[PDB]
């Protein structure tokens, strides 16, 4: 993924546990080469996983565990580090953002070409209900929609109560999830 991402998890793991920390998953990861990353270059999406693996040892704390606080940082580090209009102009609340990303996505791929963008649609049971299907070219990343979700709440000051009713991993189609919010 382009290493904005990686990035992210870098600036997370530094901020949260220190650089000595950083510098043990990054040699442990395989990739103490790697000097640093670039934010608009395109990298393995195996890169990623290698750091969420070497995190998950590092740290004691399971792939999934931090999948989780990683979408949520993400949330935060995008409005922060060079993303914030970007953001602004997804929405003024949780539904309608979500509704916004297949556009807001498509307006980021223009620039980068080599984005492989996840699909997410919602069929809105309710005024405080919505079903959200993930559809992604990858895998594993469920738990950092999951994250991505809080951070959302957050941002819109909006209690939400985030549930998975469909598991790709497991053979099914796709992800889907179950969301109530305040
Ligand atoms: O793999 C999957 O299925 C998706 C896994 C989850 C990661 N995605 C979160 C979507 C999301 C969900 C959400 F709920 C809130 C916010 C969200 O993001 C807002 C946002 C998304 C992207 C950029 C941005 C900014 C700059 C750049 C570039 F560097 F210039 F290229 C590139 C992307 C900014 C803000 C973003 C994503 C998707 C594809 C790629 C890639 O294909 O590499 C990389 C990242």
């Amino acid at each position: 993924m382009y290493g904005l991402v990686n990035k992210a998890i870098q600036d997370m793991i530094s901020k949260h546990h220190g650089e000595d920390t950083w510098e043990a998953i990054k040699q442990k990861a395989g990739l103490e080469d790697i000097d640093f990353f670039v934010g608009m270059e395109a990298y393995s999406d195996d890169v990623t996983y290698h750091l969420v693996g070497a995190a998950s040892e590092v740290l004691g704390k399971p792939a999934e565990e931090l999948l989780i606080a990683f979408g949520e940082y993400w949330v935060t580090y995008t409005s922060e580090e060079g993303y914030g209009e970007l953001l602004a102009s997804a929405g003024d609340s949780l539904p309608e953002f979500m509704e916004n990303l297949d556009n807001l996505h498509a307006r980021v791929g223009l620039s980068f070409p080599q984005l492989r963008p996840p699909a997410f649609e919602c069929q809105h049971t309710s005024s405080k209900s919505m079903e959200l299907h993930y559809q992604s070219t990858r895998a594993g990343l469920a738990p950092m929609v999951l994250g991505l979700l809080h951070g959302l709440g957050k941002r819109f000051q909006t209690k939400v109560e985030v549930t998975q009713t469909a598991f790709r991993e497991t053979g099914e189609d796709h992800d889907i999830f179950s969301i109530k919010y305040e």
